[PDB]
C-alpha cells in the first residue's frame, strides 16, 4: 500500500517537520508509511518488513535517531536493502550535516555511543552510520527555509519513483 517509508525519531519532529512533509506527499498522491516514532514497541519485524516492500526510504537523521536501537536496526536494514539494491534510500539531514552523521559527532554520536555500550553490534551499527551518507541527500540545516526543503524532498521522491 506504501511507497515511501519515512524513517525517524521524535514525536516533536513527527509533529512540526514531518507533518508538512506527510502532507505534501500524500497531497502529490505519494502514499507512505510513518515509523515507530516514539518506540512504543511496534512489532521490529514487521517495521522491518515495511522497510523492504518500500520503493523509497526517507530516512531523517536527527539528535533522536541515535537514542533508539530499534531506530538503529532499521537502518541495518536500510543499508541492506540499498547495497542490494531493492530500495533506493534518501537520507535527511534535520538540523545536522553529514558529517555529523558519518563521523558520529556530537549529541547524535554521544547518545549513540551511550545506547551502544557494549552491544556487540556496535561495530556494524558504525559502519552503516558511516555508509549511507554516501548517498546524495537532502540538508536541513538552522537557516533553511523549512516549506523549500519540504519541496526539495517531494522532487526528489517524484524523480526516484518516475
Amino acid at each position: 500500500q506504501h511507497q515511501v517509508f519515512i524513517n525517524f525519531r521524535g514525536a516533536d519532529l513527527r509533529r512540526r517537520f514531518v507533518s508538512h512533509l506527510v502532507t505534501a506527499l500524500k497531497l502529490n498522491n505519494i502514499n507512505v508509511f510513518i515509523d515507530d516514532y516514539e518506540d512504543r514497541g511496534q512489532p521490529l519485524d514487521v517495521l522491518l518488513k515495511r522497510i523492504e516492500e518500500s520503493k523509497i526510504v526517507l530516512a531523517i537523521f536527527s539528535g533522536n535517531y541515535t537514542e533508539s536501537v530499534w531506530c538503529v536496526r532499521e537502518l541495518e536494514k536500510i543499508k541492506d536493502c540499498t547495497d542490494e539494491g531493492t530500495l533506493v534510500a534518501i537520507p535527511i539531514f534535520y538540523k545536522l550535516e553529514p558529517s555529523t552523521v558519518r563521523d558520529l559527532k556530537g549529541k547524535f554520536g554521544d547518545r549513540f555511543r551511550s545506547m551502544a555500550k557494549g552491544d556487540e553490534r556496535k561495530k556494524k551499527w558504525k559502519e552503516a552510520f558511516n555508509l549511507i551518507p554516501n548517498i546524495m541527500g537532502i540538508i536541513i540545516d538552522k537557516k533553511s527555509v523549512e516549506s523549500e526543503k519540504v519541496n526539495e524532498i517531494v522532487k526528489a521522491v517524484k524523480t526516484a519513483l518516475t
